């Protein structure tokens, strides 16, 4: 469960948050395959509650009604078509599995669901997925409210309702089997793995029992015996009894400390500096690299009130964001997930965004298609960070330097740092309020290299900055604190 199952050489996955299946299928063919992306995390593909008070919020997708592959992203035919087309070009699909719970206990009964299935939260009746009151933790939870009230009690966090979400009795073989039936339908369709939503709210042993019921990947696309990639969404910032290490026997875990600390370092909060990143990784109290799923931001915390708070960097902070994503993609620690978002009317009121609930761009509730502009950016309010030159080229940088050691570290005692990846890549950062002009040891063979941040290598020439490495492996780097992107990256495949 620890291997991503991406093609050799492809080292990242991209979260195409709220994208429709037909648009992801096209994206796999026209961009993800040629640009070296390993795979895509898709939004929950199972039927969810259609919420209309706040109009179709993104979070309605985390309130299941059934396991039918029928959502605003598309139906089962559209989902299968996307998995087949993506797999046919070597780009994998990872499903966001919402398996800890069904919808909120106070949601009204009826057919207000993405596939019209009937459901009655009050009576614990979800007939589309034979689930009844016998399949929930109402009698197991010990809190006075029935909801999670205190994170200092690890039992309560697993057996009670997360903000009222009906909590499935995951100890029951029937419930484990209905979840495995859903996950195996997806594996047999061709998915390569899963993001296990709300993993902190599930017992490590219950997750293990479900994973033990899962098939190996579809043998028409994957080698025999390939186990699905599992990355568990566990929010562990160190202040509670639940530790993400309790989940290592099931697969990888999301390392939320990664984006939180990279955000405080790049924002320079409480005196933090990039020079402090030499020991980035386990040295900062993070999980083992081989169990980490890393990212700068995710769909939830990019809204400001999630794991990491206001320190999280997002596309809204474009300049610093590209630098954070660049550092992440250059550094060997963990398996990287790049975020791809949609723009919404962010409106801050008393320190909080009152529009953080806004769902994807839409016409009367129907998600808008992703349009591609001649300059390769996206229209219809899709941000497409994965298409930004500075991010896409760093996704390729990670591929080129795959397996290469962290070496040749340099720092000015403040925010000007640099490091290489063996003899395959080198990156330089300037987050100080002054210029960086210095000759550094790069560890790379002599020659002319194109900076893949300010430009590209096209037709044997560089469209942006050019770096000259001499026979001694040294090269001079000049980065003004007022440059569009205060960082330079060069690698074996950007060499002229
Ligand atoms: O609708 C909601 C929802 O889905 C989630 C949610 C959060 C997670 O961390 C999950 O893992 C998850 O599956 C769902 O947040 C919520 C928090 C609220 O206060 C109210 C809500 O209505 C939701
Ligand atoms: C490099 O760019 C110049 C134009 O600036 C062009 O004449 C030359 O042919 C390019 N080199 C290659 C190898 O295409
Ligand atoms: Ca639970
Ligand atoms: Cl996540």
């Amino acid at each position: 469960q620890y291997s991503p199952n991406t093609q050799q050489g492809r080292t990242s996955i991209v979260h195409l948050f709220e994208w429709r299946w037909v648009d992801i299928a096209l994206e796999c063919e026209r961009y993800l395959a040629p640009k070296g992306f390993g795979g895509v995390q898709v939004s929950p593909p199972n039927e969810n509650v259609a919420i209309y008070n706040p109009f179709r919020p993104w979070w309605e997708r985390y309130q299941p009604v059934s396991y039918k592959l029928c959502t605003r992203s598309g139906n089962e035919d559209e989902f299968r078509n996307m998995v087949t087309r993506c797999n046919n070009v070597g780009v994998r699909i990872y499903v966001d599995a919402v398996i800890n719970h069904m919808c909120g206990n106070a949601v009204s009964a009826g057919t207000s669901s993405t596939c019209g299935s009937y459901f009655n939260p009050g009576s614990r009746d979800f007939p589309a997925v034979p689930y009844s009151g016998w399949d929930f933790n109402d009698g197991k939870c010990k809190t006075g409210s029935g909801d999670i009230e205190n994170y200092n009690d690890a039992t309560q966090v697993r057996d009670c309702r997360l903000t009222g979400l009906l909590d499935l009795a995951l100890e029951k073989d029937y419930v484990r089997s209905k979840i495995a039936e859903y996950m195996n339908h997806l594996i047999d369709i061709g998915v390569a793995g899963f993001r296990l939503d709300a993993s902190k709210h599930m017992w490590p042993g219950d997750i293990k029992a479900i994973l033990d019921k899962l098939h190996n990947l579809n043998s028409n696309w994957f080698p025999a015996g390939s186990k699905p990639f599992i990355y568990q969404e566990v929010i562990d910032l160190g202040g509670e009894p639940i530790k993400s290490s309790d989940y290592f026997g099931n697969g990888r875990v999301t390392e939320f400390k990664y984006g939180a600390k990279l955000g405080t370092v790049i924002r320079k909060w409480n005196g933090e500096k990039m020079s402090y990143l030499k020991n980035w990784g386990e040295g900062w109290g993070f999980v083992p690299s081989d169990r980490a799923l890393v990212f700068v931001d995710n769909h939830d915390n990019q809204r400001g009130h999630g794991a990491g708070g206001a320190s999280i960097l997002t596309f809204w902070d474009a300049r610093l964001y590209k630098m954070a994503v660049g550092f992440m993609l250059a550094h060997p620690y963990g398996f990287t997930r790049v975020m791809s978002s949609y723009r919404w009317p962010r409106q801050f009121q008393n320190g909080n965004d009152v529009n953080d609930w806004v769902g994807p761009p839409n016409n009367n509730g129907v998600i808008k298609e992703v349009t591609i502009n001649p300059d390769t950016t996206c229209g219809n309010d899709w941000v497409c960070e994965h298409r930004w030159r500075q991010i896409r080229n760093m996704v390729i940088f990670r591929n080129v330097v795959d397996g290469q050691p962290f070496t040749n570290w340099y720092d000015n005692g403040s925010n000007q740092v640099a490091f290489g990846r063996g003899n395959r890549g080198f990156i330089v950062f300037n987050n100080d309020d002054w210029s960086f002009s210095l000759t550094l040891q790069t560890g790379l063979p002599a020659g002319t290299y194109c900076d893949v941040i300010s430009g590209d290598k096209i037709n044997g020439n560089c469209t942006g900055i050019k770096i000259y490495v001499s026979d001694d492996g040294k090269a001079h780097f000049s980065i003004s604190n007022s440059a569009e992107d205060p960082f330079i990256a060069i690698h074996a495949e950007s060499k002229l």
